């Protein structure tokens, strides 16, 4: 059956993490081009980012990701843990999202603090880490070579 | 100083919890439109929604707004667990948004089962909770007549 969410028809036992997916592709009835991308730091209930890491390694990228690209929608945690949605708009060069994300992981290690991370931007303010973010940064880039191997 | 994201420029220690603001908008070259809305479930900083009970609302309204709608680009959870993101594609009616997701979390509580919630369809199947969702959904529901005041 198809189901109603696009995630829900990806078989989560046959990919093989980190990976970076093009999970959707919507054209507005205007024709502009909205895509979805799914990049994967933790195998499917194998693993997963603990929230302190998983919620710096979001303000981190969400903010920097937008120095590298005119284009990003919006960059969102998935809530099992394993991952994040990254949404564009009027961009269609899957290559060009890989060196996005290359070089705005790259910043992230060169970080010095997490982004707006006080009780006035933050919902948990307390909730953060630069290091575990930091961690997870490091390990999806250790293995840029098999972005673009989804396994499925 | 004004964030790239813009999450960040809202003072959170003005808003109230529960409430569904306009958070964002873009649209692209061609004239089609993008929504997105800040759909507050817990006080910032006060309080917070436990990953079991987030992950299966996660599941559950992003299937089921679906069967209300057909212009949801995207239902996410935030990383400061109080809220979600709700993406929409050429749909600027605020009222419409209250009464669709007010239709959404009433289905919830009749739901039976938290959809997709095993290993070929979700990345973390045992990290669920129907009853932790339909809590977050009542609590949310309860306090309807408040979702239009943010401040
Ligand atoms: C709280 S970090 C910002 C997250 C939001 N989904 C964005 O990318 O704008
Ligand atoms: C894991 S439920 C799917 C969530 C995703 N943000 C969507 O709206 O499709
Ligand atoms: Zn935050
Ligand atoms: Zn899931």
């Amino acid at each position: 059956m198809k189901m109603n969410v696009e995630s829900f028809n990806l078989d989560h036992t046959k990919v093989k993490a980190p990976y970076v997916r093009i999970a959707d592709r919507k054209k507005g009835v205007n024709g502009d081009l909205i895509v979805k991308y799914d990049v994967r730091f933790k195998q499917p209930n194998r693993d997963h980012m603990d929230m302190p890491s998983l919620h710096s390694l979001e303000h981190l990228v969400a903010e920097i990701i937008r120095n590298h690209a005119n284009y990003v929608v919006d960059w969102s945690p998935m809530g099992c843990q394993t991952g994040f949605y990254l949404t564009v708009l009027n961009h269609d060069n899957y290559t060009e999202i890989l060196e996005v994300l290359e070089k705005t992981m790259q910043d992230v290690l060169k970080a010095k603090e997490v982004p707006a991370s006080n009780e006035k931007q933050c919902g948990w303010a307390a909730n953060h880490t630069l290091e575990g973010a930091q961690n997870l940064a490091r390990a999806f880039l250790d293995k840029r070579a098999e972005w673009s191997e989804v396994g499925v």
